[PDB]
């Protein structure tokens, strides 16, 4: 699996790739960071309740019409046109077609540039609207290729997949177990906050993670009890292998420098 | 407690004993973490409510008759039945009767089968059948033999007990110093929220821990410097022992590498 | 490591000093570990509200009389006992009078001996029967001589004042800081959750520790603003000093193997 | 200590810039001490409600005029004469004027004295003295000159504005992901607690510090199970750049002594 070898990729390639490469090369780094930037603060704010109440149709979020009479509609065309041209020059000036599915900084443009066209498409079962629009925030991601940190951040993520993978499961353990003895403990009476042990599961992950609601609580002392211990508990499993994490974390960030 | 090698229960301990050992000792684990999974699902499924509001068939889950209609029942008597013919493979080719008590992966073999048959023998003061099925959960920690992660925290938790036990010491101790603080400190008012110093444990509990529920808080200017005080000595003595239980963890997680 | 040096109290001292020197040390050491826990539990019991509704025989918790009808005045007077009888022997046996300011193991006994003798002879203005009943729970800390554990946090906090005045002073800063921030912040409203700076304390306390009651909070977005950097700072000035006091500890820990 | 050019400089400032250089020295410091103590109690009491309903006159908390009457403004007077008289002495007595504008403990000089005479220039919109009384809380800020504790931590914040600042771009990253996510898993309710992400960030920012309050919380299965993400990404995230943060303080504090 060769790469394309069509030798047009350099000019463009090293102009839109390598910001100290060139003033300009500065400048359009600068441009992209503004660009998603003002992308990001125009998705947040169109979920705002004062425009909600006047909008198949309608989970969309944007009017796609000739007139294109909605703001939030001409600031997200322009934003997904830059991220088009950006993507298409890049692509045109990336040779390893096969390579594709393997950097993650592209599939990541992919992600940012897919949802305008799908929901494009399918205006011209019913909950791919939402989750596409759900999905479009990850243009927040797309700010990793300009900034060192987020990259960083991902090299250690990768690292600690199995640290990860440890925290999660015994986060699932701990949960459980919890959840159980708190449904269970606190069973026998009309006025309890666990109906269930799946309803049990929110209440544990709030009280391992030390994070606290008050949505619900033990109110016997078996309950109490457990809360307790599911809050002990809590405090060492998440402390096992964030260390682990961290020294990750921090063996990526002094490489760096 | 390594097999009796007799050379005739040599295969079934090595298939049922060593999942690297060949392919069908592969699909044999992974058969057993999905059974152990669905008993756990099935298990946490059986407490929602959509059965229970609608009240020995009543403090157990399962109606255990001979027509056996209950698809929880079901669940419940295959997963115990593969349990059973584990343990019962496992034990025929285990010599050592004498470290019956020492070996903690087959008393938890023990533990996760024990509950269906107490409960079959008991059918035929009340609160032990509530107890039999809030001790059924620990059939959770039969995921160990599978995953060398929680094998790794058995081990820290075994070599950490005196740190623990430490933790455990100075959390009761803050735990009842900041109690006695707040409760005097908020006694002369109608409307405290602490009738007592046991029922200002659990504000304490959770002001250590830095868990914060609000269920119930101080109120008074002495109430809130004794809160304060609580945080801050919950901070610091749940720092002290967790690093030294984080420096286990680690030395018995990178042993393994 | 000296003897008494009374040439009369050396025995008693080798009994009541040194729980290995013998069994009727170590039968001495269990029923002093014993008693101290009895004392606690009936402390923390008497402020029940099945006893306290009957209602100096409220203040006090015990009613001194000849007849001595009060189940928990008789445990606590045996306890007072007890100690009483422990502090003269080695009172007995200790020599430095004039080291009043120095000695800690020895005014914890003194602070566990005072309150039930000061109420006794204040009974014959009104917060000191309070106070008095608020010191006595200071028993708790009369269990540090029997272990090691609690022996060992104190020599942390002694060796950790600098950095525990430090964390205290960082505390009181920020306090300060994101009081009057969130009290400006949010003081343009009528149901605004922070009258003052000083009822502004509160919150900032709790969220710097990252405990989170829910009292009171930020509702206006500067108010949330200024949360969120309460939040954060509280989490950097927590994290400064903790890591030295906890090398502290790690080191007076270690120190004893 | 550089030559101070006025042949009258060097008295001065070493008597108002060296405590230990001498008895009188140390008694102005700790004057300056008690005054700037006063100041900010003082500053934080003008707030208490007892003042503030019996009541230009409310958006300053204190009356200028020939009479003098309230107290507050005496105490807050007092104050800034005696910060006036040490920035003048000081002043008249520093050699490096040209530092001045990159001197951080002479700019936080110009801090606390500058709220005052705005407002008295201003008596002889209205969110300006609003701002100014905000502004003039960094009178809490001088007590660095005397304590070698805010100083270390000034210097760790210099040195730690990157790691910082990566805390603060993780936290924003993982804020709008998840302000988005808990939004779209609670959109189609007449009871959700998230009207637009922008009303998420709160929930966001409390659930990434752990702080947990429960003013809004999720309340569907989706809802959930990205605030249990939210939790633990939260806690990851705080935990990646805090350790550099600390060990850059340990370095600037072990470095004095």
């Amino acid at each position: 699996r060769p790469l394309p070898e069509n030798e047009f990729q350099r000019q463009v390639w090293l102009l839109f790739e390598y910001p100290e490469s060139s003033g300009p090369a500065r400048i359009i780094a600068i441009v992209s960071v503004m660009v998603i930037l003002i992308s990001i603060v125009s998705f947040c704010l169109e979920t705002l309740p004062i425009f909600r109440d006047e909008n198949s149709q309608s989970t969309i979020g944007y009017q796609q019409s000739t007139s294109f009479t909605d703001p939030f509609f001409i600031v997200e065309t322009l934003c997904i046109i830059w991220f088009s041209f950006e993507f298409l020059v890049r692509f045109f000036a990336c040779p390893s077609k096969a390579g594709f599915f393997t950097n993650i900084m592209n599939i990541i443009d992919i992600v940012a540039i897919i949802p305008y066209f799908i929901t494009l498409g399918t205006e011209l079962s019913l909950a791919i609207l939402r989750v596409i629009r759900l999905v479009r925030v990850f243009r927040i991601f797309k700010l990793s290729r300009h900034s060192k940190g987020l990259q960083i951040l991902g090299q250690t993520l990768k690292a600690s997949m199995r640290e990860l993978g440890l925290l999660i499961f015994f986060l699932f353990i701990g949960v459980i177990l919890f959840s159980s003895a708190v449904y269970f403990a606190e069973a026998d009476e009309r006025d309890s906050q666990f109906p269930s042990i799946p309803d049990a599961f929110w209440w544990a992950v709030v009280s391992m993670t030390t994070v606290g609601y008050g949505d619900m609580v033990p109110t016997t002392i078996g309950g109490k009890i457990v809360g307790s211990l599911c809050a002990i508990a809590g405090v060492l499993t998440i402390a096992l292998p964030v260390p682990v994490i961290v020294s990750n974390f921090n063996y990526f960030y002094h490489r760096e420098t």
